[PDB]
Formats: structure tokens, C-alpha cells, sequence
């Protein structure tokens, strides 16, 4: 028998590591405030959590949105056994209705729980360790074109074999990025040009019938699912959905219209862990290859990324993400760790992470029973 | 780190409890063959799982079929980690496809010693207890009228407020059978009337028409989906379907037409409970009624049902039975409890089950390292 | 007036000609395990059927599961009419639900029986003689560039016109693999790349693209139907379906969508003869192109696909093959001929096959009215 | 080895045995005019078939039209091997495309030859006696409330149970037929209205609402099959189809939709006994309820028929007919029989039947080797 005695809410600056990072039609990240949940247990067992969005207007997301759920939530969350985290889920969601991403962080807290009740790792719950090592992605580069096969071979070396292009904010010069990065890519190696939801569709479409000879991954090149749809009529690349992937209903409809080649997976768009690898596994079932992430964040968050990768099957895994290497600044001690190119889960109890009490600060609200 | 060090497989005879049990089109069980698989490890946790066939024509699904495959497996599941349940699961359906029945015992024993090695029950491993005792139903099979009616009071007496009437063989008596059944019943109570695939189509539809005046549930009228479908076209009552679902393609298809108002899922037509669990979550996301049952068995087979009903959300669980109290004799030591009509998982660690040796005799096949 | 009098079960080693067979995502047959089984009669007429899988991971269908039907089944079919196949079709589909496979060499005998009843061989109860010698294809090769050039020179000296690309491991090299194979053919000759449900979906979708000017038959690409109609968005090159083309219920379902130029129809996979021919006849009916085969085996499951092939409209018949000729030890006494690159069936009454019994042995199992 | 050596086309005059013969929208038939083929071989086999339709507008068809593709097609078929019926259906469909009504007695021939090569009766070559005696309808009456009573008692006592309602030249009082009908007759039997392609659309819909409450079968009520669907909209009713069931494609259109509840096949209408076989055998399949059946004629088409009868699977066979019995004079002598109201093919080898030439007097047309 176990009991939620204890709520409380941290929040924090997550700065990026070059102090420049840009997306879609000319979004600006400088600095990402996390929320960070913790929850105590009457056994002394706690667990934390972890949302951090890329921007408060990349997806239906934003950090002040957690804050919110948790003063109507926590209270009735007070007396509740935090193993049960199905049992939690729909409690979170017969409280409120939608805002998975606020629900993100708790649900993590109590899988973490989970894991250390059962002496047990989170990938191990999830079905066990199906991946030994996710493969990696280097978001490289935009400089000069020496400077760019360069920095591709001390990718190559250190291990990464797959590279994203980021573009969306200008169609006709995305083009010359697209021609210029795939001849300077060798024979096994996978290019990704996210959009990041930015195009408009016809000129979406102008750039895959001027790159339709090209072997690259079109990923997110237009808002929602029908602009996607709409630039698939035309484009042969293999297509790569992410921001419209919300939930299951929306993997399900893409899975009846075979409307992707890959499905990416943030943990925090889908709504918490527990959803997200419900998601996964559907469209593992279905034979559709998947990324596994989430937005943004610090080793919290990074490490439900990490379980959550660790525990899909290899041959379908295209890549996940080290998330706490982006920043500056911390959110927990521990998470996950890369090796040679590979994103590796822990394999101690819970999600193998502890909060950072002191870079998060006092916490900015609190429910004691 | 754990290993599989010895596979037993085991069977026994399972004769029912009221001698015959008629079902289906014309066919009967009177003694039903278990077979039950129970997996050694090096840690000494001992798992154990259960397939029986309710008729060896039922389901595509038979007895003799678990010895062929286990045969063909058993050898390349020697010396494996039986707690990591999906990587077993992909082993399994890499060695085999499909023939999910015969994978379906060796998978409930993984999560019996996951279970023991988590200090958990299968319920908390499922998700939690979102079911506290699963409203439960009674089959009454086919017999005369004038003695289902006492039948019916004799079910009424031990708990049950549902009952599955058994039709299916004749059409023409089947609505006499209907029409008599439905007001010899109280208010709250529930009647089901399963065809087991016994009807031809255009008898079944006029069965539908007979009966367009009566509250009861239209279960599996005909073989397949689509002639059920061609069945509900004209028939407006709550329509169950059982046989037919029998993964997580069929519940697509159920879904993506909203076929049906009940989905059974029987664990072992599902290919194991962790396919089953899947099928579940797909379809209570869906919001889809179902039911969570296995075929027929003793106690080990009723531990999965009852670890399945109880992390089944109660809002969308119709019912469940008691599958070891329709027979005179054991496969399991243990297993799971029924208090007032409804059925209660065990909250001890594993499947909370054991083999019965006595009753099971010499295991026909044993492979070891 | 005919009884069965006695059902016999054989199993035997067919060892690969070559040592080892590379299939699919990186499976080997060293050595196939024959299913024979043996029919007698009470006025002394004698059946032969056989079973022999090409992997037992390769379709749902394995080596222990005609055991396994058979101690069901033989007690029942004992005392029956062998030479009215759709009663025997009937009663063993009454029997059992699916597992055709097992029911497959049962059914071979019936039609072996019904031959020899009539005094006339299998083609001829199939329809006729409609294609006199079948196509065949040659694989081919694996090699250097000028050992390549002159394999195929004596192939094609030999009659063969049709060669098929083994691929499906790494769709990267599988692409050099199809790349440099087809400049080594002559213009009225076919090729045909076999990924054996191999590739991911998104990887078959970048072959196919890389390959977009090239003349070759893109044969099932990837596991299920809907991941191939997925390949089949983007790949003009005509599409061979295989080991998803399980049954009639398929058929119409690629039919319905035009779904593929081919359509490969192995006798167990579809259920046995009876079943096979229905599906062959359903799909010349509708004007699509047909492979006549079967999964693997010796003389007696190559006669049966010879009398398959040689009832197959010339005009719709892409090709057959030679199975017995892929292994170094037989099932069977007579069996099939190949004359100039065609498969020839005999015109002797009944399957032209009877058991090498010293090549087979003991019986496993003997049943006996 | 044989060869067609002689092929001669009889014409004759069957007077239908009460009179006149009401049918549809205002038609009536007194005499049929047979067309009977009879096909000589060099081995002294000789084969007959037979066409007649019931009114020359009935489907797409007349007597006429035999004539004209003998003319056509007899002096190629002259040194054929008439035992490969596939074969001969193929080089018929060669020779001219349709007109499958004129290739159906030619087919028939083909399969007594074949019959009496393999010393079979038809139905052992077209699977076997799966129904023991095919159920017979009675097409009664058209009278008096006195008149139909003892018109149904010697019916019932004669062994019918299923009656026809020959309806569909006045919508209103079609309505009266029914609703007179119905009540007459005990829990046990069935009745057909057919409407013999005769209602306009809105008269079929008004028909079917004023008896929305009754149970019968609503046979053919407009000519098209989307009129048909068109009425299916609103009745609930079981949809027999009939006259539109043309061969294999609307067979398919019908699965597709699941536009019927019972597929009426006649032999002629289907363009023989070859595309008869393969559309039930595909309708069968599919789970169709099935009448096996012909147009009209004396002994020779009402042998085919019983042998279609015998070979279909009698929980799927809903009734045939014995159309010999209509008529006051003989195409064959031989033919099927009657017994306590059940049709019975013959079990001698062939069709069972030769041709009564001195009731079909000189041949009016005589192609000779
Ligand atoms: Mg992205
Ligand atoms: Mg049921
Ligand atoms: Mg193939
Ligand atoms: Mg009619």
C-alpha cells in the first residue's frame, strides 16, 4: 500500500549551449524554463518529473500551462497510490480534460516511482532493453563548405551517421541547403530536413519538385497533417511527421492513410510516458518506424527519452536525442548517458535520476497532506 | 540477470462442471484439454501459463498445437531473461508467426516471474487496479427452456446479474429461446445471446427482426466480421464481437467502422497478455465497451483473466468470468477469488498461481540446460 | 463406394543442395524438415501429400503443426470418401479453423486418390491442360562480374529467361545487388528482386527510388500488404505479392484495389490444392498474373504444384519452379520433369508421385480403421 | 487422348404444363424453345447440353442465339479433346466474347464426356455429394383462401416447406398476395416473393414498407442490382438476387457491398456449368447462401442443375428446382428424380442423361470431322 503525501512544483532557466538555436519560420530560443515535479510517498520513495517546451508556440504547450493543472490537480492528487500509473492517468484525466503536456511531468514522477518500488529500471516496465543504445543525430552544420566536411567527419568519427538540415524559414534557400549538404554525406548516411511546421504548401511543394532527384527525409514541412498530406500528393521522399503526431487518434489516421515513413514521438506531446508508449506501440504493431523524444529539457526529461527509446524495438528505431546536452544548466543528477554516438538508458531503479534541488531553487508552489 | 533454465509442458483433462456444455452450431464440451507450460529459472522463480480450447473448432486455436510449437521454440527460449516480456514476445513471433495461442502460455508465465521478480502482482504491472472486482456473467448452455429457467435462478443465487444465453444451433428455437429468457430476467440485469458463430446470415437476420422489441446483447452472430457486419445492418441491438477480434488489426477495422458496441477479448485469441493487454488499451481509447475473459481453463489460465479484468478501467469493462469453476478439476494451486459476483485478482507477487503436480501428472515434454 | 483405411505420417531431412539458402532479413535453411503423409484405401488406392516449410518463420506456418493437426484429425477422416475432395475440404475445415499448412498434404492425397479413381492425372481434374511445360526462373548469381556474365550465358543456353535477385538483408547494397544484375540480362528477359518481406518500409521506399529507371520486378518488398501498397505509392515497377497472398479473402482485397502484377500462389500457404485452385482461378477470372508454387519440398509437393501450374492458363502464367530439385534427398518416387527451363507435370492417372519410403523411413504416427 | 469428332444442334417445343405462365411486369410463357448440343467423340462418348429460356426477355439470352454461335464456333471446336473443360471454356471465350447463355450447352457436354471418360458422376468431379438430396420450392398458388389451404397441405405433405409468390406486374395487390399468404403457413416454412425484375423502384419501396413487419424473402424486385440496392435501403427483409447475378464480377460486387442475403444461380445465366461451379464455389466462400439452379428446360438442363445441386454444401444450399417437371415434353431421357420433395442427381458416370432424338427430331445443324 502507498500514498502521495507530498506535491511540489520546481521551475527553472535551461539556457542553450551556443546561445543561438533556430527553427521553423524564424522562431528564437535562448532560454527554456522548465517545470520539474516531485512527489513524495509515505514509504520515502519520490519521483520527479519533467515538461520543457522548444519555444512556447512549437506545439499545443506552454510552460506556464503546468503550473496551472498542478494547483487544480495536486490536491486531489494528495492520499493517491503513485505505482498504480494507469490508475493515475485517468484520475489526471478525469480532473481535466486535454492538456496532456502539463500531465507530462507527473506521469513521469510516477513511473519513476514504479521503477523504485518494483527495484526495477523504467525500460524494463515498458517491456524491456529492445534497443541496446538508440542511434543519434547531429543537428550540423550551416557554416562555410569546408568548415561543413569537416565537422561531418568529426561526426563520422565520434559515431553519428545521421544529420538534420534545419530549415522552413526561407523555401528557395532551403533548396541550396538541401543540394549543397547531400553530396557531402557518404553512401550509408541519413539526411533529415525538418521545417519545423514552416513552410506554406505550394512553396513546400516548389522545394520537393525542385529536390524530387534527392535521397533525403522530408520531415514536417508544412503545420498540420493535410498541408502534409497535400505536399505527399507530389513528394516521393520518405516523409517524416512530427509536431501533428498528438496522440493515438491522429497515429491512427496516419497509419489508415499509410501517411508517414516515420512517426516522431515527443513524450510531452503524446501526453506523458504513459501514452506515448502506448502510441508506439501501436504503430510498432503497425510496422511504421518511429523516433522516440520529447521537446526540450534537462537529464529528467531526457531520461523518460532514454527508457522510452531503450524499450522500442531496433529495427524500427530511427533515432533519438540527448536533450540535456542542449543546455547549459541542469534539471536533475544523473540521466541518461552517450556513447560512441548512442543514446543509453540506466539501469538502476526508476528512471534512474534524482532532482538538482539547487539549480531548480525553493519550489515555486507546494501540496502537503 | 536471469535466465530460463527449464520448460515443462504439461497436460490434463478439464471436464465440466454440468457434463455438457452446448455451444456453437452444434458442437459440445465435455472434457476439455489443458495444456499448461511452466518455465524453471536460475534465481528459482518459477512462472507458469495456461492455454485450454472452450472446443477444439472454436477459435483458430488447438490443444495439440501448443506441443508442436513449444517442440519448435522451447530450445531457442533456453537460457533467455523471461522478465523482459516483449523482447520474448518478438522472439516468439521470430521463431513462429502467429500461432499466437501457443505462445499465449509461455507469455503469461513471464509475467508470473516478472511479477516475482518485481515483488508486484500482475494487475500493477498492467497499469494498476482500475477495476476493483470485475462484474462477472455465467454462461447457461444449451438446454431446454423450461430448465434454464431454473438455470437462471440457480446462476441469480451464486451472484451473477449477467448471463450469456447460448444460441447458435437453430435459428427458428433461438428465437423462442430469446423471447422467453428476456422477461424471466430483473431489473439491472443483462442477457447476451451468443450464436458462436452458428447462424448463416440470412437466419440471422431474421432471428434480428424476430426479436427488434427485446433489450439483450447480439453476440457473434455469424463466422466472420463482415457477415456480422452484413447482420448489423439490420439488427439495431448492442452487438458484441468475440471470435473474430482477434488482434489489433481486427480492433483497427472494429474501430475505424464502429462495428460494434462490445469487443470481447479472450487473451488467448489475442496471442498472449501482452498482446491482449495492447488490444485493450487500443480499444479503451477508443472508448470501446469490452470484455476480458480467456477461452476456457483452470486456475492459471483465470490468474491472467483476473490480473487482466482488475487494470481494466471499470467504466468500460462489461464483464468476466470465472473460467476454473466451470470445471471438475485443477490445473493451478492458488489463482484468483470471487466475492459476490465479481472477480478479484490476487495482490500477492506473480500470476499468484502455482502448478497443481498432482493433478497434472508427468509433463509430456521437459527441456532443460 | 472408397474408405481411407489407414493414415501414415512421415518426416524426413531435405538438406539445400548449396549448403546454406539466404532469405529474407538474414534467415538460412540448411536443412528443411519434410511432412509426408500417406493415405491408403480399402480397394487399395494410395494418396501421398507433402508439407515442407522453407524456414519456420517464413509464413504461419511450421513443421510440427501437421503432427499436431493429424492427431486430430486422422481418427476423424478414418472410413471417409477420399475422392470428393470438397467433403474432405469441408470436414477437415469442420474439424479445425486455419491452420491450412497442415491441412494442405492431406488434401494433395485426396486429389492423388480422385487421379487415380478416375484414371486420369491432377491437371486434368483441375481443368485441363492449359500451359504445356510451365516457365521457370533460374537464381542468379551472386558472383563477380564476368562469373556472372557467363552463369547466366549457360542458363539462358539452358532455356531460362527469368532470374531472380535474392535480396532483403541491407536494402543499401541490395540496391548495387539489382544495380548491376540487370545491364547482365537480355531485353526480353525478366528479373525479379525478392526482399521476402525483408526491407522497412521507409528503406524499400529508397530502393525503389534509387532504382526508378530500371526494368525489374519489385517482389514483396516488406512484410504485410498495407507497408507493400505503402513501397507501391512511390514504386512504378511492377509489384509481386507472395507470402501475404494467404487465402481467397486476400485475393479479393488485391483485386479490389488492383494491388499488385503478380500474384504468388504457394499451394500450403493458401490452404492445400483445393483451396489453391479456387484462389488461382478467382484471380484469372479477373485477369491478374500468376506464380504457381509452393513453399519448398520434394517430389511429392512438387507434383503437386506441377499439375498446378500446367492447369494455369498459359497466358497468365509468369512461372513455376522445381523444389524437389533444391535438395539432396527425396520424398518422393517419380514426380515432375524439367525439360528446357520448363516444369513439366506427368500425365500418368493420379499425382505421378508415390513415398520414398527408404528415404523416409519409420512412420511417426499410424492410425489405422 | 480424344477428339470432337461430330457436333449437331436439335431445336424443340416444350409446352409449359398449366397453360400459360405468368412472370414480371406483364409477361407470359406457353411454349419454351429448347436448344439442345449434342458433341460425338472418336472414343464413342458422346455428351449433351442444354438451353431454354423462360421467355426470351428474361435475362440476356434467347433461343436464337445458340444457333448463330454453333454456326460460329462448332467447326473449330471439331478435333478437340473435350475432357479439358477449361481448355474448351477458354477457346470458346476465344472465339466469341459473352454470350456465355449459347457456350452453356456446349459446356454441359463437355462434362458428361468427362463424366463418363473418369466413370464418375458430375458431382464427384465438382467435389462431391455435400447435399444428399437439394430442398425443393414450390411456385404455389395464386388463389382463394380455400384454394391455397389445400393447395399447402398437399404440399406439405408431399414434403415442401418453401413456397414462391410469383409477384411483380402490380405493385398494390402484390402487396395483398403477401399479406393473404403469409399467415397460411406454419413456424417452419419460407416463402419468396419474386418480383422477376418487375417493380419500378418507388413501387418496390412502397411494397416493402406496407409489409415492413413480415417475414418473407424479397426476391429480384427491380431489374438492376442498384435498383435493387436502391429498395434494400429501406427493406430489412432477406434480398434474394437472381436475374443480375451474371457471373464471377457482380459476385464480387455483391460480397463487396454485402448486397444480398441469398445469390440465385442459374447455370445458363452464369454462361455454364464451368463459371456456375466457380462462382459458387468463390460464393461459398464468402458465406453467401446459395439456390442452384437454370433458367428453364427439360431432362438435360435439369440433370446440370442436380449435379450443381448435389456438389453444393447443404447448409449453404437454400433450395434447386426440378425443371423437367414444367414441362409436357423431353429434351433427354434420363435425368434427375424426385423424392419426398428433395431433387436427387444420378450417380452413374456423366450427366445421367442422353438425348431423346425422337422427341427432338431431325438436327438442324450437323458439323462433322
Ligand atoms: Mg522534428
Ligand atoms: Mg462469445
Ligand atoms: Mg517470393
Ligand atoms: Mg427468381
Amino acid at each position: 500500500s502507498l500514498r502521495i503525501t507530498r506535491i511540489r512544483l520546481y521551475k527553472t532557466d535551461l539556457p542553450y549551449v551556443d546561445g543561438s538555436y533556430g527553427w521553423g519560420a524564424g522562431n528564437a530560443i535562448t532560454v527554456a524554463r522548465a517545470s520539474v515535479v516531485v512527489i513524495d510517498t509515505d514509504a520515502g520513495l519520490q519521483g520527479c518529473g519533467e515538461f520543457t517546451p522548444c519555444g512556447e508556440n512549437y506545439m499545443i504547450a506552454h510552460s506556464e500551462g503546468v503550473d496551472a493543472f498542478a494547483r487544480l490537480a495536486a490536491p486531489q492528487l494528495l492520499g493517491q497510490d503513485p505505482r498504480q500509473v494507469a490508475r493515475m492517468e485517468r484520475l489526471m484525466d478525469h480532473l481535466v480534460q486535454g492538456h496532456g503536456y502539463a500531465k507530462a511531468p507527473f506521469d513521469a514522477a510516477f513511473w519513476d516511482i514504479l521503477g523504485q518500488a518494483t527495484g526495477q529500471p523504467v525500460w524494463m516496465l515498458l517491456g524491456g532493453k529492445l534497443c541496446d543504445g538508440a542511434p543519434m543525430y547531429r543537428v550540423a552544420p550551416q557554416r562555410s563548405e569546408a568548415e561543413t566536411r569537416a565537422e561531418l567527419a568529426r561526426h563520422r568519427a565520434a559515431g553519428y551517421r545521421q544529420f538534420q538540415i534545419k530549415v522552413g524559414a526561407d523555401w528557395q534557400s532551403d533548396i541550396d541547403r538541401i543540394r549543397a549538404c547531400l553530396p557531402l554525406l557518404e553512401p550509408g548516411e541519413k539526411a533529415m530536413a525538418d521545417a519545423n511546421q514552416g513552410w506554406r504548401v505550394d512553396n513546400a511543394i516548389r522545394l520537393a519538385r525542385a529536390t524530387r532527384d534527392l535521397d533525403y527525409i522530408l520531415e514536417q514541412p508544412c503545420r498540420s497533417y493535410e498541408e502534409c498530406q497535400q505536399v505527399r500528393r507530389v513528394a516521393d521522399q520518405p516523409m517524416k511527421l512530427d509536431e501533428c503526431v498528438t496522440g493515438l487518434h491522429m497515429a491512427q489516421r496516419i497509419v489508415a492513410d499509410r501517411g508517414a515513413e516515420i512517426c516522431c514521438l515527443k513524450i510531452s506531446n503524446l501526453g506523458g510516458l504513459s501514452k506515448a508508449r502506448r502510441t508506439r506501440d501501436f504503430l510498432i504493431d503497425n510496422r511504421m518506424p518511429v523516433v522516440a523524444e520529447d521537446s526540450w529539457g534537462g537529464e529528467i526529461a531526457s531520461a523518460a527519452v532514454a527508457h522510452f527509446a531503450a524499450s522500442t524495438p531496433e529495427e524500427f528505431l530511427i533515432n533519438s536525442t540527448d536533450l540535456m546536452n542542449y543546455n547549459t544548466r541542469s534539471t536533475g543528477l544523473g540521466g541518461p548517458t552517450v556513447h560512441q554516438g548512442r543514446l543509453y538508458a540506466s539501469d538502476t531503479p526508476g528512471l534512474g535520476v534524482t532532482p538538482d534541488f539547487n539549480s531548480l531553487g525553493a519550489p515555486v508552489a507546494d501540496w502537503a497532506l
